[PDB]
């Protein structure tokens, strides 16, 4: 452990808790894209099948299990409970066009073929990309809720954390993983545009428009 990425691990956790209490506490959806949920919730139980055959610490093992538990329950109250107010018509992003790339690079782009290396690596491609079904749906409708940018804000910021962690790590314990660095530099260069948004409007009381 170290503080980028406890801190970093504590920003996904805020991340989680903020969109699952925003849906909770208002009773609706609106806004949300049930698609990137569907590939956060995917990306979870790829990565964390090691809860079988790995025990590294109380910590590790919680938070992977609260992960999963927050991940199925917004997707929970997403489709089922408030599927009343899930927005569908404008959550068009065609996921199929991450999943089958992301599985067959998985498949061929990998540190070792096995089963479970495999899928460990198709959860680190696609949540690189797990994000765009939202940013999509925000650029199709008018705009997010100021709590939508601060859930964009903590995830974005996130993964942006464990690149500054793997820059300690790489310099203290000589450890690098080139797929987990570069799929990290992905995921980060995809939240530029809200970022820059989000600082330069949303932090100064505007609204955050991506048109395209």
């Amino acid at each position: 452990m170290n503080i980028f990425r406890l801190t970093g691990d504590l920003s996904h956790l805020a991340a989680i808790i903020i969109l699952l209490l925003k849906i909770w506490k208002s009773r609706s959806c609106a806004g949300i894209s049930g698609k990137s949920q569907l590939l956060f919730a995917l990306v979870f139980t790829t990565r964390y099948l090691d809860l079988f055959t790995s025990f590294i610490s109380l910590y590790n093992t919680s938070m992977k299990l609260i992960y999963i538990a927050c991940s199925y329950a917004t997707v929970y109250l997403i489709y089922m409970k408030f599927k009343a107010t899930y927005d569908g018509n404008h959550d068009t992003f065609r996921v199929e066009f991450l999943i089958v790339p992301v599985g067959g690079l998985s498949f061929l782009v990998n540190h070792d073929f096995s089963p479970l290396e495999i899928l460990w690596t198709f959860s680190i491609y696609l949540e690189s990309v797990a994000i765009l079904p939202q940013l999509f749906m925000i650029s199709k409708t008018g705009e997010a809720e100021t709590i939508t940018t601060h859930y964009l804000f903590f995830l974005g910021l996130y993964r942006a954390l464990y690149l500054v962690n793997w820059i300690w790590r790489y310099y203290f314990e000589g450890f690098f993983d080139l797929i987990a660095v570069v799929a990290g530099v992905v995921q980060t260069v995809l939240y530029c545009d809200f970022f820059y948004l989000y600082v330069t409007k949303v932090l100064k009381g505007k609204k955050l428009s991506l048109p395209a």
